[PDB]
């Protein structure tokens, strides 16, 4: 293990407040049917879909640190934003409800296809059931951060103390949740005598990838990490992941600087844009469901898995290699896409 | 345990969490309510049926079965979990659905568990009229399949066979270990009771270990006496299969059927209120067919003074949240 230092990240993390909002650690499982079907490396799945928070997801880990921070500041209302079918919006509402706090939400009309179920089922239904206050549904292209800052400024004028959570929960505080996931994966792989040769996951607002690379580099773990973009091209996504990772690194008080080469993104699986699956996305959904009983989603985790599947099919990995795919969640979104599945 | 002797597959994430509900408990002003999170078994959005399938499919594998058959209503959670668990084993699942509910429009027919059934690759042979003898319909399908060379394993409705009930014999032990670990005196266990396997397994386990925790099933369809009769019968048979000596006390089986409402799959006002309160006080998703009725019973019994403030009640969340999407037309009203 050379100079690997498992727990150095946890040591820095220990000084930060954290609320209990999910079921951790999440399982690390082998996918034997998918592994045999593809004919290459052994594929393991880190089950961050199984965090327990209103059907679960990666955003649950970030919220444990974000909402602890909000409490430390005495916030009395939460503001966040996402696309119509955002999983982050749904998880924030549920977690804030557990704290007795209301969530004010701006949705963005990034996708206008897929009909009534896209507007009303899936995460929208859950948002409403969980009691979210959807203030507005804004045209695609809106600077959603600025719109939230204008709303927060109006609420402070009425005497509230809002806490603004950026899109996807991807602030340095939120990224701490995936620093902790990296330590969780290191500990599990140690307990299972599992050598992890690659970690692959879908990358969007960047907090998941930023936290993982911070935690891996802080522990001197030589595990390559590959982000499969869900929207942005490679260079722009890599620059944003790196900028957030170095801010997370600084927030944790880790000396020196993160290696830039640890940040790697593949943008070949974006397709036509955010929230639009390719045929390969839909194939990935079908394979995981019908070989492993696993529910992916057509926006995020389905594109991450389509990337992994395609890279395996192209011969990038040896059969004796082990890959950890992070299931970042999203299955609630499936019901928003019913019209597409029916064709 | 007498359970170690039985085959068991790993199909879910056990043990599931046992959590306090502090906002709900404060809201109602009575006992402390805890939740056993059997919605969080991990199998295609989760559910109680996952526990049963670990024993049922291990049995099917030891018998060399090469196809699975089961049945449920249109929005059945059991069907969805069976297809997913069987798919993890490389087995196909042939399914008979029953049109028990014909309200709530297109989303009830095509979203929710039906969409999941289709995504998961289930083979839905037919959609049969309400009142059809579904066990017989399955036996006919199986015999026809054997003629084509198959070795089917027929899972009864809800997976409520003695083999299936072993899953909740295991949950009882899990619950006792957790309460010992958490130093938690459990004064009452409450959950929604339907095809009977969950209640029967829990009853058998709590009695076998001489635990003295009372258990109340909130029926989702059948009247109290009929439900108690069926729960007791399956619990006795499960008691036999575990080869535990003697008989199960009849006083151990208690069902409350005041919360059925108009019938299976039709929520009451109390159900909708239970759904709203759990979601907005605790971030927890119940369902309008099962867990929401069970919680509605618990809330009403608390309001009627059945529990002291120093009692600790364990509500078993049996799952069902995937069915919420089948009921969108109701929530839009």
């Amino acid at each position: 293990t050379g100079g690997q230092q498992m727990g150095r990240g946890s040591m820095h993390l220990a000084r930060f407040p954290r609320l209990s909002l999910g079921h951790f650690p999440t399982p690390l499982e082998v996918l034997p049917n998918l592994s045999a079907y593809l004919g290459g490396p052994t594929i393991y799945i880190k089950r961050d879909d199984a965090t327990g928070l209103a059907t679960g997801g990666n955003k649950t880990r970030k919220l444990e640190f974000l909402l602890a921070d909000a409490q430390q500041q005495g916030a009395d209302v939460i503001i966040t934003q996402g696309a119509t079918q955002s999983n982050h919006v749904r998880q924030t509402i549920a977690a804030a409800a557990k704290l007795g706090l209301k969530t004010k939400v701006l949705l963005e009309k990034r996708v206008e296809d897929y009909g009534e179920d896209y507007q009303r089922s899936g995460n929208v239904l859950l948002d409403n059931l969980l009691g979210g206050d959807i203030i507005d549904h804004l045209p695609a292209g809106t600077d959603m951060q600025q719109a939230m800052e204008t709303l927060a400024e109006s609420l402070r004028k009425e005497g509230f103390k809002p806490y603004v959570i950026p899109g996807g929960g991807s602030s340095p505080v939120g990224a701490l949740g995936y620093v902790a996931c990296a330590e969780e994966l290191l500990f599990q792989s140690s307990q299972q005598r599992l050598r992890i040769d690659h970690i692959v996951h879908a990358t969007g607002s960047t907090g998941t990838q930023a936290g993982l690379v911070t935690g891996l580099a802080a522990t001197h773990s030589q595990i390559p990490l590959l982000g499969i973009s869900v929207r942005a091209p490679k260079a722009k996504q890599e620059e944003n992941v790196y900028a957030l990772a170095q801010r997370t690194w600084q927030l944790l008080g880790i000396p020196g600087e993160l290696p830039r080469s640890a940040v790697r993104v593949n943008s070949d699986y974006v397709g036509k844009g955010y929230g639009i699956p390719t045929e390969g996305t839909l194939e990935a959904l079908r394979l995981l469901a019908q070989l492993e009983g696993i529910l992916l989603d057509p926006v995020y985790s389905g594109k991450g898995m389509a990337g992994l599947i395609d890279l395996i099919r192209q011969g990038h990995f040896r059969a004796d290699e082990n890959i950890v795919f992070i299931h970042t969640g999203g299955s609630a979104g499936l019901f928003g896409y019913r019209q597409l599945f029916e064709q």
